[PDB]
């Protein structure tokens, strides 16, 4: 799908069995979503953006379908006002910028 | 132009007669830039972000020339760590997001 950004470019994701919504967001270099649970070693690791920085987890190779679309990839779980897909899953989606 | 998400989605802009690099933020509502002279009036206001929030005045009716293209919208000004171009601009230029 070709999305504008007149309203905010939320998209359905699901991932771990769970249902939730995420910005497409190309200013993100990583993913970052809100609390949840996840399988696997996770090593805390500090984000940071305008603001501040916060803590997070880190989660490699999870498996997330962002609008139907499949990818494996690093998700940091913590504090995030937001849940924002960034630019390391994006990637393998397939999305572009186009004007 | 089509853009890719393998690295940062940077362009340049010219505003105030001054070049700059800026992110293509869509997680962006608005802009927001490092600090620098805008000729003409602002208020002041408070944006947040992933880890908090900062103080940026904000302007109206700013005119940036973003990859060759042109726009006039609101332009906030403050210490942010990187300057992005959000959405209030980006839909000026007719930017999508496609996978
Ligand atoms: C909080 C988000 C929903 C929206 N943000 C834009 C977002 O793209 C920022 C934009 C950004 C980019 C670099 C530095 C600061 C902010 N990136 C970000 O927070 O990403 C973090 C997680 O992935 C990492 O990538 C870099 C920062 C980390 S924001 O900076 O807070 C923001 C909020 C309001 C406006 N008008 C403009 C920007």
């Amino acid at each position: 799908p070709q999305i504008t950004l007149w309203k905010r470019p939320l998209v359905t994701i699901k991932i771990g069995g769970q249902l939730k919504e995420a910005l497409l967001d190309t200013g993100a270099d990583d993913t970052v979503l809100e609390e949840m649970n996840l399988p696997g070693r996770w090593k805390p690791i500090i984000i940071g953006g305008i603001g501040g920085f916060i803590k997070v987890r880190q989660y490699d190779q999870i498996l997330i379908e962002i609008c139907g679309h499949k990818a494996i990839g690093t998700v940091l779980v913590g504090p995030t006002p937001f849940n924002v897909i960034g630019r390391n899953l994006l990637t393998q989606i397939g999305c572009t910028l186009n004007f």
